[PDB]
């Protein structure tokens, strides 16, 4: 804010479920969706959401945590989910729930 925030250590965001025009996406299950987009069998077929994704609720919104340790794994993957927000205009956030760009995020 006219201040020094040249970058910050931010190692984990939370996708809103809430757009910049403050009203909440759809479907309700979209924070399930994410889980499910990057998950896999743990081979006794049952589906198992990876460590790096969890749903949350803060003000009453779902909302989608997501571990920065993704991007070091598989970047593909944490670039495409925050891709996701820019499409439905979800209010990205950070670990604080400070509204932030992705720019924050990919260069670290």
């Amino acid at each position: 804010g006219m201040g020094t925030t040249e970058k910050s250590g931010i190692k984990e965001i939370i996708i809103q479920g809430l757009t910049r025009a403050g009203k909440p996406f759809r479907p309700s299950d979209w924070v399930d969706r994410m889980c499910s987009t990057y998950a896999s069998f743990g081979a006794d077929r049952k589906l198992r959401y990876s460590p790096y994704l969890k749903p949350r609720v803060i003000e009453g919104v779902r909302c989608l945590a997501v571990d920065l340790k993704l991007k070091d794994t598989n970047p593909e993957g944490f670039n495409q989910l925050m891709h996701f927000a820019t499409e439905n205009q979800l209010n990205i956030l950070d670990a604080e729930g400070n509204s932030i760009d992705a720019a924050q995020v990919t260069e670290i």
